[PDB]
């Protein structure tokens, strides 16, 4: 409400520079490295081996490296 803060957004559990598998528009997963993490859009700027940068959705970004 007015008095105090109401609500809160989660943290970017992801990591910067972490190699993961992102799902391209086609629907298939490709190898890429995490460059940025947007919580507002729930995406992450990953760079695929194809030197292509695309904002992948936190749900479309598969976390491999344990």
């Amino acid at each position: 409400g007015s008095s105090g803060s109401s609500g809160k957004k989660p943290a970017c559990k992801f990591e910067e520079g972490q190699d993961v598998l992102a799902r391209w528009s086609d629907g298939l997963f490709y190898l890429g490295t995490i460059k940025k993490i947007n919580i507002l859009k729930q995406s992450c700027f990953i760079i695929f081996e194809d030197s292509s940068k695309s904002w992948v959705l936190w749900k479309d970004i598969q976390t491999g490296a344990t």
